[PDB]
């Protein structure tokens, strides 16, 4: 029961010594125990996520209220997990950073990942969102460009603020994101004291087949706490895993984190009465115009018994929708859908949906076959095994009858490559700057000043142009901050940093 | 229960049409059903086995007699699967060719694979052998050289007899193998009417820790049938899957194939009284000097419900030995042990031993962790999960106490790269030529003559030298056969072959 | 210069013996030469193509005439490779079957692959087509269903006509394809005597940005030859590589195969004057209504120096278009575009476009970085290496200015999952049946009769219904053929086939 | 020249917008530019090294003196790169940590990697060593056990000192390593101010075939600087890439780091006059008994132009030896040799030795073929391409004639699994404790005290037993440190750490 074996089932008698010619002689190839043990060890590492590499997972449950806001949930969506009051749905959630790889400090400035996997009766639903309600760009084509500038340089393997704002200098749509990111909101204190949002615009489909535009929001019961740059540096001094440790230990002691699910519902259409496009993920929907409607509550109450098998292998996709949910023409959203399935086949495996953490908690009958590491076949009991196709007069799985009309929105336009007609990259950025608290603006100006100091002046002028366009005080305060820090830099001594205490050889 | 779903568990309502803008318009990225279905389809194929690609599998059982020959089995080995009379052990067997890839004709000239996986109580045991009792080479270093000459040319993608015997011209040790291969024995009629053997020399270890040299043999109850070149060409005309079809359909109708397991036991040592090395896998052990000892009987009685998941993903390794079995200093055998584990991590997967077909049918407790497509963790119930190492004062699996002395043979010599001192590459080759039946020799001479006709004369002279060294009649008959066929080739017309009936465009 | 080395550059002194303790002793781990050699050998095989696995490649050149038909080529397209008379463009072509894997007989019934890669000055252009002008299905969602029924059964690993027509019974749109496939046209005699076509509908864009619907055709100068089933069985008896051998040997002796490129141009639009949809790939365009227009001629004159490095690693994609070419709303075509890139990253590699055979023969400047086996970085001379994104004020590659208007067709409709309004699955099928020659119809009826004999009657009735709808005589002849063949089967006895000559053990 | 293109060579006109139906409509599959760009991006990440993931690389040169110490280098070795005075050999060096993954703080306690690749005329030579002269274990079978305890826990994803010393409690041979590791020597200030060593025992072979035991040492010209835990915490606060930054910035400004290569030569044999085994890698060779002999000097003077393509893809193996160098019976060394090639085929690729950074800078002629991402074939000019095997009468690469006798040491003994007869796990550990400086001992006791505080007492007692066996004062000081720190912990209150400043929702 507790006897050490090989994966072939061979009981191991000596886990200490290799088989050699003499006690101090050479190893022979008569060492299967050694081979198998090391063969598997050499291939433990799978490639990390191209983004959101550093993360932590937790199991939990979602409770529905049966209604959206103060009116029945059936009015806007027919998603089965929402229909009944008190209906519990098992979930797995992974929190994460964005920029740097695994085992990187969780005190770094970054958006935070907030992915929730709903194991519903209509299959799985992945809500792949972040902490901030918006994103840097509005077109998915710019994503590898954004990440490359955000990630460590291919020449130094270190993040560069110059490289970061170099891309921002040509991307005015990221202004609103920067205003949030370089504020204290760019470094959440922990995952428990953090907001969540689907960022992109989605759609809800009801019994009638009617669709409405939808925003998702996670509101923490624990409240919201942010980490200033001074505070972040202090934590990082002795702890580069503080956020992972915070979530795990809280669940371990019974202090279960909770989030309330809110939704913003909007009538389908262009809405020309707005100065912004509702399909722009660099835009928020004002609560005074589009109030938040309560849907349910999620509680995380169980830690993974194995980080790799569950959290690391967990795979989330925006296309993973259940009946009642649908896409919108958010160009960012539809772009995402492609990459998730694409990257997960490579990272987690060809049959990654057959893994316990990714597999749905219900019946599955597909004609999909084979693939590497195929653990099971999606046949049903009594099926003619030789039938792996549809249609078939002999056997095999059948289509599901429609119990509700499909959502068929009207789409008209020319096949073009053009930006949206209402960019407005400075509008909401200025609003958020003014609506900030004093200590939040101070942190924003301080961070931007320290970041843009020493950077190419062509970049500086363009960023100052963007900040000024959002708010005059915004632009002026950053400009003065830059001039001040560039002046102080000029009056020091930039010799190479000396580390450690001088020592002498022991031999 | 029979409703078609995605692997996310989403019930599919339309498996016929993609989601498009209009019934005849362009596809959108709002097609997760399409994406997932095709995403998995594009990665169905895993790399085929580098050798023995074409094959067929079958489940079965092995019954032990409790004795070896007419004396107790405990005298020579302490392998648990042999100790009790009537003791049944589940097995999975894969038959195969060698040279060409999957879906290649099973009527081709090749050695035949005969791999048996024993799911014993001491873990799994893989007996990876062939139909012929010997092999081409005596050193594993020559294996990629042998296979490259055997396999289709890198310039034509077609097998070449000139390339084949080009390598044989510099490899006199393959003479005995050629004598068998180009005889009718090179094309077994089917897998059911075929012999089996471990080819390499192994070792049996008893209760005392004493070791003896061992040869394995599978004797078919159905008898032995071979396929002549004329007969093989006739079958190939309408059936390139005849051997796979033969085994499957026989089990399907209840005609279960059976093999008796025989063993040849030899005292450990150099044995200088022999003209051949007992560790040379190009050598057989004469029955008159080393009689065959019955051990048990194997019956194959169940076909795989899925060829890919079971047969294709099946992984066999010569190092996979249970207690009571051990290696010998067969340089070919020890070389094999490395490649099997090496190639299976790449082909089947990093966690290929976690697959149902490869996993042992007992308890497994290892400190091995992670790897791609990790379906489970080798922990035991109640274990401290954070302990994945040995030794440990906290928890984790423990070593197994020795219930019998380990086999510790004496090894003396200089670390050298040298061939065995008793090569004798022509001895047994000549014996087998003379011991052949008339119709077997006729086929041998006919095949060699047709193969060596047109080949470079430097190769021909060297091969004729080898054949003559084995037997004077052997060499002379092949020489005359070559001269005859080269003369007949000279008197024809070698225009490019014309195929099919002339046709005309339909448009 | 000719000295055998390791891939580390180490001169090999002994390629015959492994390093062991004594000439007949055990191998040590002191064998890097052995390790590296077998380590690479164990991973020679990459996964075969999920479809069109068996194939052969050839290098060549394409000559443009500068005009389409009798009018300038610039009138309809601005593709640079067509503009000048006598303009030569390097090409690589791979011919292939469809159903079975590598090293499978080329005498089997299948559509034949005809993929051409154009190394133009505007980058690469892949024309991924077949010999037949149409395909089985009109929606890419059905592709894995089609292939699964076409491919060997997951229970027997053998193709089954019952499984094939089981899918066809629920797919009436495949009727026209079947009419061609089970005719002599289903087995081309060789690749040189074979037609080629893009099958799908494409678009040509000129200087004005105007688009026109387009069909591609390859007409062999050598003529067209088809292989009857009786002729195919005779060839298969002694040669399962006859088509591969035919192309290679012809090029080797100087007999270079040639194809003339024809195009069918059609005004963009719905075209309600047709009984078929021009975007349906199960439909041909009648020459009497849409004449074939000559474009150029292609000549294949060089064989690959390495089959694997060139032919096996070759990657073709329908999305790989140069300026002047574009997509259509062919639901089949757009579906293909997804799968090629998806499967090639897995099969050939993440950086497969960096391989010599797939890499363009011009300038390449991308912001794409890394990936496994990254051989080079897409930077230009003098570039700031730390800039791998766009836009950038510092450095990096810049966008290309538009020298011609982009094609922006009007698209209106509801986001639906619905079939085309003009299916007409039997129309052209019947016409082709009547337009057949007598020997072509006889072969068609003979093949269908032998295939549908013994098959479940539910399948038979549906197929007979489809054949009859195309043509009354068509249905009746097949019906009579089935009744006749099912009757002769009833007067047989289905015992297990006996193979080979009885033999006796040699030991 | 600077125009942005696809990897197909297609000039990109719009790198900002995806192709959609209308400026704000859905994406179509008519987006190859989008597809290819994201398809490659989704697969940028390769699996990180299972150990030494975090690292930095640098190009350089090595100058030989032509002699070892004060006597000719030819006396002990015939390695070509050492024979001539002033002989320069191109090198690539990668420095690294051990425990945590990529982008992990370089201020962490760990051994430091020091891998050097020599591009010699006899091929490549990899000297894969660390900064410390010894290692934790003496048998490679314990390596995955060691790393698992050292690496973050599978339940918390955080390193645990309890898990670390849990393994050490059952591994007394790691005592000497711990004495160094928890001293200031466990955190080198930077890579430039750091020693290097091959750790394992190697062999040098001369013109006579005579072999001698060998230790390698890298002595930094810049001197040696270590980083205390207090100093490390201060650096980690604002910089987790300080060591990577230090090496890069130094080379960039012209301050090239230099190391002198020293060797320790010892007569081959058991050497019964020692209280330790010279093949034990947990043992150093006393300079007073075995003086350091100068060999040459290495200078690093060029930074990688691409971190991934060069540093990340760099592959080092202990088996990669040139003529004149050889193995010893160091059970640790021979174990390593297996794992490097095994893990690098998986990590870097099947053809990783074909990559520019790993490929030798000389002639390469192998019979190795294929493998994924095969960029070239190892054929020579004029070779018959169809010959990919040895021997061959037709063509192909030939063996190299021996210009010097091979080293063939005598090996006698029984095939056993047993530890060395002279373990002595506390001897040198105690000596190093006394030879330490006061500030070095203080740091050692301080680190051990803080680490073992709160840990299971069974572990504590075993470690205290090990420390005491090395030195009585050693054990007592740690014991007092533990008692003191466990007492101050008892006078605390272990509430959950509170992070960040309280904030409020912005919406
Ligand atoms: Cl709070
Ligand atoms: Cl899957
Ligand atoms: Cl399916
Ligand atoms: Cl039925
Ligand atoms: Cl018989
Ligand atoms: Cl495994
Ligand atoms: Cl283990
Ligand atoms: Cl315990
Ligand atoms: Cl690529
Ligand atoms: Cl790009
Ligand atoms: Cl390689
Ligand atoms: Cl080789």
């Amino acid at each position: 029961g507790t006897t050490l074996t090989t994966r072939q089932g061979h009981p191991v008698h000596d886990n200490q010594n290799s088989r050699t010619v003499g006690s101090r002689g050479p190893m022979t190839l008569e060492n299967y125990q050694f081979i198998e043990k090391l063969s598997h060890f050499d291939r433990e590492r799978i490639p990390e996520r191209v983004v959101h590499a550093r993360g932590v997972g937790a199991h939990g449950v979602f409770r529905a209220t049966g209604k959206v806001g103060d009116e029945p949930v059936s009015k806007y969506t027919r998603a089965k997990l929402f229909q009944e009051d008190g209906k519990e749905t098992p979930v797995f959630v992974r929190f994460s950073t964005v920029g740097h790889g695994t085992h990187s400090p969780e005190t770094l400035r970054d958006p935070r990942g907030f992915a929730v996997k709903f194991y519903t009766e209509d299959g799985n639903w992945d809500l792949v969102g972040n902490n901030l309600k918006i994103f840097f760009i509005r077109d998915a084509l710019k994503f590898p460009d954004l990440i490359h500038s955000q990630k460590p340089s291919p020449t130094t393997n270190i993040q560069s603020q110059e490289r970061i704002f170099d891309f921002f200098a040509g991307s005015p749509e990221a202004t609103h994101m920067i205003t949030l990111l370089y504020s204290p909101w760019g470094i959440p204190a922990s995952y428990r004291f953090m907001q969540g949002s689907g960022v992109n615009t989605y759609k809800w489909v009801n019994d009638q087949g009617e669709g409405v535009l939808v925003k998702y929001h996670w509101e923490p019961v624990q409240g919201v706490r942010n980490l200033t740059q001074m505070q972040a540096d202090e934590v990082q001094a002795t702890n580069f895993n503080h956020a992972t440790q915070d979530l795990h230990d809280a669940i371990e002691r019974g202090d279960f984190p909770q989030w309330d699910l809110f939704v913003q519902i909007m009538e389908d259409g262009e809405h020309p009465e707005l100065d912004f496009d509702p399909l722009d993920d660099t835009k928020i929907w004002p609560r005074e115009q589009f109030p938040w409607r309560h849907v349910g509550q999620m509680t995380l109450n169980r830690n993974p018994e194995n980080v790799f098998a569950e959290t690391e292998q967990a795979a989330f996709g925006t296309g993973v929708l259940v009946d009642g949910l649908d896409f919108s023409d958010d160009k960012m959203l539809q772009g995402r859908t492609f990459s998730y399935s694409d990257t997960q086949r490579y990272r987690v495996g060809p049959n990654y949906l057959q893994l316990p953490i990714n597999a749905p908690k219900k019946h599955v009958a597909t004609n999909q076959r084979d693939g590497q590491m195929a653990y099971r076949v999606d046949t049903f009991e009594g099926q003619d095994q030789r039938v792996n196709y549809e249609p078939s007069l002999l056997s095999g799985p059948k289509e599901a009858p429609r119990r509700a009309p499909e959502h068929t929105p009207r789409v008209e336009g020319n096949l073009v490559r053009a930006a949206i007609e209402r960019p407005n990259p400075f509008g909401q950025a200025g609003m958020q700057y003014r609506n900030f608290a004093d200590w939040e603006r101070d942190e924003l100006v301080s961070n931007l000043s320290g970041a843009l100091a020493g950077v190419d002046k062509r970049i500086q002028d363009k960023m100052l142009e963007y900040f000024t366009a959002a708010d005059a005080d915004y632009g002026q305060r950053v400009r003065e901050g830059i001039q001040a820090k560039e002046a102080e830099m000029k009056g020091q001594k930039q010799e190479a940093p000396v580390y450690g205490t001088e020592a002498s050889s022991l031999y």
